[PDB]
């Protein structure tokens, strides 16, 4: 495919009473079109996939495609680590105008390397919409080795995968085994900028949420191989890509889009709790320092 | 309360359609009855909660205390990852027939220590029935300590904790922090014998599925304050606690329960797989060792 360069993994903006908060929803689409984001992936772990139910979860994607109105690609998030939850996301994604799905691997069951395998082959089978990998070992406990992505590789509609495990020596193993049009995205900000210099597409991004402008620079920059350019953008935003992750990711990220004003509420999902007061200092730090206005 | 001893995470038996076989089911249940089991509990981790969609789930439970007749506790799962999924389950359970429920954390979204304590208060606040927290790191993210669970027992419904790290030296935190009052249940068949002799109360365990009479006796022993004896029962069944997990659990005890002929079928629910060929020979060998005639 031609999706590259940054991409928004987008927080799910709620109202008070928990709800989702549409009028956010589609101010944060505008909000990345005009910052020149390359596409939004909507409800992966970032937009709390996990406490959204079936009918919100695509009720969510359904109404950011059409928010997006052509402008920007939307990717959906389906993951399960259920197989059959999985087609069942699929499938109900196949009508919405989504430009890929990203579902990261099973978690918490701990799959074998062949149930990845046969999991992704009958996602795969159930569309004809492109399908993007996820290996999050940090959240899912299974660690999807660059030989087992390898063995999907050869599926029509697998075109790539998402790895946040920050270990950059994967580029190049991936690239080797899974040849230069599989497309490969960082899903760690704090070595995404590596990750494009060593070879990668993109990067799938929390940081994105709120800094969108010099978070594209970084990445154009690096993919052109202007790497001053890009150390130069990633320098001013750099401590945001420890400051999001205080307490687990959205937590931080969430609070920061509220305390700018890019959200109405904070309103966040059981089990998940607002950003804790011990961390807001350090956070409003680190949005000053990245050049982000208020307070 | 009065559950304590060898506790049975069992396993759902399926036909080779992927439907639930109630026939092995019922088969299972008498099985234990017969065999000394203190309580089972289904549709944990080994009864492969993540694959069975919340009806199903639902049916396991109620179909496995109506084949225990009030012949042996029946304790429903009813973990998740989001806080309204797990009321609903609690919800589904509170006219069931069982003596408890078992929580595991949520997993993959990683909620920090006020979040664990919200959700399982909300979750707690749903229902009548006792409430065992259940903390496996290695599967979920995230490690709930002896501090956190601490500020839940005065929860008047949360009457203990099931914890799988294998760190023995939390019976003694837990004890210091909980009281003598709060049950302890090893999730860790490696080291539940030493478990219990530090103070535990119960091992809820995956190798009990397929040794129940030897792992009771290990655990009378243990808690009797001899020794002698629960080390000798050890002894005979000590290979199992790692030939049981040469994949995730419950892949080799589902694979071992086949084989000696207490359930029908092996199979089992995507992602998950069959035990692979070559651990085949392993396993068989740590099961004659363990003196289960091979059928
Ligand atoms: N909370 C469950 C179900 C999610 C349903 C779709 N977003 C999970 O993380 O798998
Ligand atoms: N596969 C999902 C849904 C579970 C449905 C209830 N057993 C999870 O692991 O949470
Ligand atoms: N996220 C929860 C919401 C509660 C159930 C809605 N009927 C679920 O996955 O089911
Ligand atoms: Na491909
Ligand atoms: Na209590």
């Amino acid at each position: 495919h031609m999706i590259n360069g940054s991409i928004v993994a987008l927080i799910t903006p709620l109202n008070s009473d928990g709800t989702v908060d549409y009028t956010s929803l589609e101010k944060l689409v505008e909000y990345h079109i005009t910052e020149g984001t390359d596409a939004i992936v909507a409800v992966g772990t970032t937009g709390e996939s996990a406490t959204l139910p079936i009918s919100e979860h695509i009720a969510v994607v359904g109404q950011t495609v059409k928010f997006a109105s052509g402008r920007i690609p939307v990717i959906g998030g389906n993951g399960a680590n259920a197989t059959a939850e999985a087609i069942e996301l699929t499938k109900a994604q196949n009508k919405l105008g989504v430009a890929a799905m990203l579902g990261v691997t099973p978690y918490y069951n701990k799959p074998s390397p062949k149930g990845l395998i046969a999991h992704y082959t009958a996602v795969a089978a159930s569309t004809d919409i492109p399908q993007i990998l996820y290996n999050v070992p940090g959240r899912t406990a299974v660690d999807m080795l660059p030989e087992t992505i390898a063995q999907l590789v050869e599926v029509p509609n697998i075109i790539g995968v998402k790895d946040a495990t920050g270990d950059v020596a994967r580029v190049k193993q991936l690239r080797d085994l899974c040849g230069n049009d599989f497309l490969l995205y960082s899903g760690d900000d704090a070595t995404a900028r590596e990750f494009l210099t060593l070879g990668g597409d993109g990067v799938i991004s929390v940081a994105n949420n709120i800094v969108p402008k010099l978070f594209k620079l970084m990445c154009d920059a690096a993919l052109a191989g202007d790497t001053q350019a890009a150390m130069a953008a990633e320098d001013q935003i750099k401590g945001l890509f420890s400051a999001l992750f205080c307490e687990a990711n959205p937590i931080p990220v969430k609070w920061a889009a509220h305390k700018m004003g890019l959200i109405s509420q904070g309103d966040i999902r059981l089990p998940l709790t607002e950003l804790s007061t011990e961390f807001h200092g350090l956070l409003l730090d680190a949005m000053k320092n990245a050049r982000i206005e208020v307070k």
